[PDB]
């Protein structure tokens, strides 16, 4: 009927956080997060924070910061300037998730 | 050198597609639906490797409820038009887990 | 830090739910998880729910129900009737956690 | 079923590592996680086996921050009987994971 959709990541922040405000005006910050698994492959994650965690992320995270993150997966549908249909899967960290500077 | 973990419980979207590579090894593919009701449903591309692939292929059907634990991998590809596209999947292999529910 | 527990298993007996003056509900179960490989070892967990999930658990869980549970670990200290220190570690599932009835 | 625990916190004292009749290492720590609402800290008994036991023993120290993923095992034991006692531990072995944090 309904399910579980949970993501946990520990890794290093790719560049400085980009935080912006909606009209509301609630904070949304964006980062990319690198995790690596060795047998080396590194994996880049698009993490987006909302609400209090957005402000905290925006304030405290920097390029190279190590951080723990817990959220859920959302794939957004969007259009390129040729029309078409593109998709991006992100890790949404909001009130139902968590973040910890490490 | 990071943590990259995904846990999902949801219902399988269509019958599993399983195929064999050279080497004699199974890879099965499903889509998995998770929903949070106040309703939004989220579709996940899950791909299994190794023993779990055979087990998935054999036991999962359209509508099956299943628990899944894997890690996120986004694959880059050029679409027929010149463009870069990305597909993020949940890889469930020896480091992950699956459990048929019901 | 982070303190997180995820369990899928079968409920051991009927839930025991009770209400405080407030009221607010608290329900208790035991939950069995097994790893098979001996031929199986089963592990018994003391899970306790608070708030909305407590009512939902109380209502919907029964002996034998399969359920998913996400909470955090709390270990309670107590003196037993021999005067000795005892400890009980529970999985607390509250507003920060989650529960999902499985099957149909 | 599924029996999974994930913790991030600070190690309570130096790790205690010991070796078994074979050669295999087992190391023990306590791990503190805290939530402020103004604060409650929770102490976890974590026990490592195999490679992670050696890595834990070598690299973890009092105050180290670490990520840990394991499963819950409650052990029965006598000790002094006295009486029989029970202790729930987080077992981190080949099916789990650990990551030293900080840099
Ligand atoms: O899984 C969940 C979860 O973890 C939290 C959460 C919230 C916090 O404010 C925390 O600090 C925290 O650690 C967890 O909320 C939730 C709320 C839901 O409606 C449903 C969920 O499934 C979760
Ligand atoms: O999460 C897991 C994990 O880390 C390992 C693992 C850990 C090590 O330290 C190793 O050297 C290794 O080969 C595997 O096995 C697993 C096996 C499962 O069935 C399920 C899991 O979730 C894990």
């Amino acid at each position: 009927a309904r399910g579980v959709n949970k993501v946990i990541l520990v890794g290093n922040v790719g560049g400085d956080p980009e935080t912006r405000y909606m009209p509301n005006g609630n904070a949304v910050t964006n980062i990319t997060l690198a995790t690596s698994e060795s047998w080396e492959r590194t994996e880049w994650h698009r993490v987006v924070f909302f609400g209090r965690l957005a402000e905290i992320a925006g304030e405290y995270l920097r390029k190279g910061s190590q951080v723990y993150v817990e959220g859920s997966l959302r794939t957004r549908k969007w259009q390129g300037q040729d029309g078409q249909d593109r998709y991006t899967t992100e890790i949404v960290v909001d009130i139902n998730g968590n973040m910890q500077l490490l």
